[PDB]
């Protein structure tokens, strides 16, 4: 568009480049995502247009606001509210000392509120990761890109050939389950929670089988006892090695007993057993939750 001065490139997202831009008629500063398609084919599938446009109504204080969905030329632009930092960069910048535990708790509590809202409206994210959790100077954290995965799919590589990360992917997806449920987002958020606390990714796989086997090495190879139906999933192999489950006290120290209990429920293998966002908000871990302001150096 010529509707925007394009103040900088913010980064490269799953589907295309993301810019910080100023709207000239409002003076508003926004984030613009350029999403394309191989022009020749389907194009923008008109079906992605309708369901993405529906996301303009999915508003909550912990969901990054989708301001507009512009279909023009053969390009789809999503105009979003702008936030000043993403959690991946904030975690990297906090490597030395760690994000303080009360800020970690606040962020998790706010993220669960955004999931509970979206889930109650039957919208899933499916590709939660630190890069798409955005924060501001006032202590808020918001989820970006809810609903897009349903619309475009999740590719192996991005538009610029970068590898899409598998680290936060739920085991039912890796085992080939066709139908995602809201439990996939709870798994991803559990993995992000553990990474905030320990300052290392919980399961940093570099292929689908490395990702699955990292999960099995820590939580034990799932069986029919812990996950009824697992041996029948499309990508399950009877030849998977049989690892014993480790103890949580070893996986996320120094998390206290409430935190470890909650994380265990967010990482249950059976998606039917995995805690819901609503139920997680009532867990005793959040009894003393507060809303601290982070040190942001913009
Ligand atoms: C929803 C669009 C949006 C709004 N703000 N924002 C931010 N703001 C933080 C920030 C700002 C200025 C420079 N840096 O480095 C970080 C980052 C971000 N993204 C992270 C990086 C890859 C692109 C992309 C993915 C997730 O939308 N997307 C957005």
């Amino acid at each position: 568009m010529e509707n925007f001065q394009k103040v900088e490139k913010i980064g490269e997202g799953t589907y295309g480049v993301v810019y910080k831009a100023r709207n000239k008629l409002t003076g508003e500063v926004v984030a613009l995502k350029k999403i394309r398609l191989d022009t020749e084919t389907e194009g923008v599938p008109s079906t992605a247009i309708r369901e993405i446009s529906l996301l303009k109504e999915l508003n909550h204080p912990n969901i990054v606001k989708l301001l507009d969905v512009i279909h023009t030329e053969n390009k789809l632009y999503l105009v979003f509210e702008f936030l000043h930092q993403d959690l991946k960069k904030f975690m990297d910048a906090s490597a030395l000392t760690g994000i303080p535990l009360p800020l970690i708790k606040s962020y998790l509590f706010q993220l669960l509120q955004g999931l509970a809202f979206c889930h109650s409206h039957r919208v899933l994210h499916r590709d939660l990761k630190p890069q798409n959790l955005l924060i501001n100077t006032e202590g808020a954290i918001k989820l970006a890109d809810f609903g897009l995965a349903r619309a475009f799919g999740v590719p192996v590589r991005t538009y610029t050939h970068e590898v899409v990360t598998l680290w936060y992917r739920a085991p039912e997806i890796l085992l080939g389950c066709k139908y995602y449920s809201t439990a996939v987002d709870i798994w991803s958020l559990g993995c992000i929670f553990a990474e905030m606390v320990t300052r290392r990714a919980l399961f940093p796989g570099d292929s689908e089988i490395d990702q699955l086997f990292r999960i099995f090495r820590t939580l034990g190879t799932p069986d029919e006892v812990v996950w009824p139906g697992v041996t029948s999933m499309p990508d399950y192999k009877p030849s998977f090695p049989k690892w014993a489950r480790q103890d949580f006290s070893k996986v996320v120290p120094p998390l206290d007993e409430d935190g470890r209990s909650l994380l265990s429920q967010m990482l249950h293998y059976d998606p039917n057993k995995r805690i819901s966002a609503k139920a997680a908000l009532a867990h005793p871990f959040f009894q003393d939750v507060t809303k601290p302001v982070p040190h942001l150096r913009l």
